[PDB]
RNA sequence: CUCGUAUGGCGCAGUGGUAGCGCAGCAGAUUGCAAAUCUGUUGGUCCUUAGUUCGAUCCUGAGUGCGAG
RNA sequence: CUCGUAUGGCGCAGUGGUAGCGCAGCAGAUUGCAAAUCUGUUGGUCCUUAGUUCGAUCCUGAGUGCGAG
């Protein structure tokens, strides 16, 4: 009965705090899921409650990757899948905690294997793959497997390129692979959503940036700018590694109310990450695991012990005890959060493309709407209204000539 | 990949009526589950849509059994599995329905493989298995694997006996087998719960019995008593076959007011089945498939086309189209029906046994409560109150003699 | 006119001293029998009355409801 | 009292004919980069008021808040 407990949510609710209670209380090792904490030390700014608070619970896939390195999906795909191994073969229950919920796709069938195949990537194929022009690599995909071709935009470099590579290396179009995909989840899992109202969670996430300088956010980033030298690397790769952490790039140009230049920006970047996190849980995660998840009202921190702690244990208990849970799944307060309307409903289903002939971006290309709902939006945007007006307006230069 | 569309619900909405609407628009075979439709003709009373409005839709597992045969959970566990095969390899899709929701338990990993190891039980083992006394075969189980032993009552013949046979034939205790059981479901499934209010569904189920005589319920049962005469199946083989169908035993005295004797009884038996059906879906099915099911308000039959038909297609559609459904999963009206409280909550979790020393049934044995909740109930039942009262009295006289 | 019977929603057992069984109902169970099987439990205080009595559902008479020649 | 000056949520441009830019904010995508990357979009009656001009956000008269001796 390979069971696995997963804690999802925005930072500022107590995930790395609950993962501790649900650790010894049920014998488990906590795995990480932050495309930041994996980088050697440099805590505080990268968030990670002091070691003397992990209650001796062996964490995995975190604090080990070197600054002058890059962390990708695959990396976690194996490093995580691996930690689960050890934790399992040790009668201990894994507890995956993390903000990059994209990585949660590993805990269940959703990845495309691309290594066991030796499809000789002929020169002609690579030239198309490693092409400088985005539309030429797209049209190629449009031909072979036009299905998946529509699910993406002709400007989605990373995406279109990824799909074609799959068609080439595996031979079998990626459209079919998905049409007959397991989608099931490995190891019986228990998803816990430790959510918190936006307004408060925001006020907290900001006072968290303030009191973040006191703990030594200064030295943190300062010790970060130090590694910046003795190596040198222009923004050609100095914006994809530890560099992303909130506080580095903010004081980067401020080191070649001037304080606000970095303060307000930091507090902003934080919220953005949060907002997206929620979006991914609501539009991706939840819908995929078919609304099977348990919310935890973390809005009021003065009731966390009863609204998130106590509640968590109970739920987590029956989960491990192989006994069906009796918990309502979500407090009446945060009830709509799981409703199809606040989740799956926000998804996209109409992929039919649309092209506006009277509008185009800087790249010269005409605008490309995807979906009736959105195609109709463009046709109503000031943009379209203006181009359409000065169009029929530049035409009125004929009446005054004929 | 291979998908299936089950249709649960009592017998007073249109499960068979809708199983057709979908089986066509989405191309599929309607696998039956009702343990009554699986008998040569005799439909007018065993209920099963006539070929008239059949619209040439293929129906499996039904009408293939003869009056003289005892159908069980295995013959279905095989026939169904086979029927689905054909459908899956014929460019179609299984549209399973049925009334005996128990059998649907086969649509996933649950049962044990007590076939591979056809090990022969030593005389000593069989003697214990095929014992006449229920407590002696139970104590045996209490010893080897006391875990599963508590999940049952010392009077649960069929149950306790079945568990022991699993321990013997497989060697591995049934307690562990369940503690590490898949529980997952084979083939992506879509459960549709075509429910309807109790009051109305009852009024309908009864006018159903009335107009049931007109279609020829008389000849139906009459042609049933005819098969009775041959070999004249004594009350030995009268509860293991078509015999149990409504009308048979009901009108047995009408062939050895006198009309109500069978009328009221019939209408009653009907409701009983319905009530239990709902309970199984609410306490068993739903909880198991983790509240993943779609209700369909069939209370008002004047809105069926919109509340059950239209709605069903839509949901069914995205299901097959491999697109996550956007349907609210259950109309605000019938909302509590899926709530943990109206389902999983009704389950039993405290299995600790309890014995009353002042109470015993006809079998002589003392009462055996299972679970605090219920142990406390017994301690307050009139039964206990009386035995406890007439006890202190016929025991206080001794306290008087001296 | 002759005679028994006249108890939980219905069909029944039963004792001078304060009551039961099955059906139904409610409820739990269900990992080859599930329209089966198992388990628990809510309803009467014995048609009405006056007496017979230390006290009657069970005793006597009667008003009354059914069963018969 | 004499001069600067107020343009969408924040900061800035800008033209005689009825407006932009960066940043926020909102929305969609995501099956080896995801704190990435891609795509779409809502905000102002250009301070108030009165005039020359056919036209006023940009010219002129004061009007009001803000800043300057
Ligand atoms: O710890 P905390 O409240 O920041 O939450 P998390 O660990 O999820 O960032
Ligand atoms: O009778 P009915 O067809 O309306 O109900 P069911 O189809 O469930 O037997
Ligand atoms: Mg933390
Ligand atoms: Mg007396
Ligand atoms: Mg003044
Ligand atoms: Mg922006
Ligand atoms: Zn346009
Ligand atoms: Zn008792």
């Amino acid at each position: 009965s390979k069971k696995v407990i997963v804690i999802a949510g925005t930072t500022g609710v107590g995930k790395s705090q609950l993962s501790i209670q649900l650790a010894q209380k049920f014998n488990g090792e906590v795995i990480n899921s932050d495309s930041m904490q994996v980088y050697k030390d440099i805590p505080i700014i990268t968030n990670k409650h002091p070691l003397q608070e992990r209650e001796g619970i062996p964490h995995h896939v975190m604090n080990h990757v070197d600054w002058s390195e890059e962390y990708y999906s695959h990396r976690f795909e194996t490093e995580c899948m691996n930690a689960i191994e050890d934790i399992h073969r040790r009668g201990k229950i894994p507890i995956v905690v993390g903000g990059t919920h994209y990585y949660l796709q590993t805990l269940f069938n959703k990845r495309v294997d691309t290594k066991s195949s030796e499809r000789k990537l002929t020169r002609k194929q690579l030239d198309i793959l490693e092409s400088t022009d985005p539309d030429v690599i797209y049209n190629t995909l449009v031909k072979c497997d036009p299905d998946i071709a529509t699910k993406y935009h002709p400007n989605d470099y990373r995406r279109v390129q990824r799909m074609l590579e799959i068609y080439y290396k595996t031979g079998k179009k990626p459209s079919e692979t998905f049409n007959e995909q397991k989608i099931t989840l490995k190891f019986d899992t228990l998803f816990l959503w430790l959510y918190s109202k936006p307004e408060p969670l925001f006020q907290r996430l900001d006072d968290r940036v303030d009191d973040m300088l006191e703990r030594g956010a200064l030295q943190e980033i300062k010790q970060l700018y130090e590694y910046y030298s003795q190596n040198k690397f222009t923004p050609e790769q100095c914006e994809n590694g530890v560099w992303q952490v909130i506080g580095f790039k903010e004081f980067l140009p401020w080191l070649t109310v001037k304080l606000e230049d970095c303060i307000e920006r930091m507090k902003t970047r934080t919220r953005q990450y949060a907002k997206r996190q929620v979006k991914w849980i609501k539009k991706m995660l939840i819908p995929d695991i078919k609304g099977d998840i348990y919310l935890l009202d973390a809005t009021d921190l003065s009731q966390w012990d009863t609204n998130a702690s106590q509640r968590a244990i109970a739920i987590s208990n029956d989960f491990i005890s192989n006994r069906p849970i009796k918990q309502e799944r979500a407090p009446k307060a945060l009830e709509e959060l799981l409703s199809k309307g606040e989740t799956t409903m926000k998804k996209l289903d109409d992929w039919t493309h649309y092209t506006c002939n009277v509008c185009r971006n800087a790249d010269g290309k005409n605008v490309v709407a995807i979906g009736e709902k959105y195609w109709k939006i463009h046709l109503g945007s000031r943009r379209h209204k203006s181009n359409l007006k000065r169009n029929t307006r530049q035409a009125d230069f004929e009446k005054w000539k004929i």
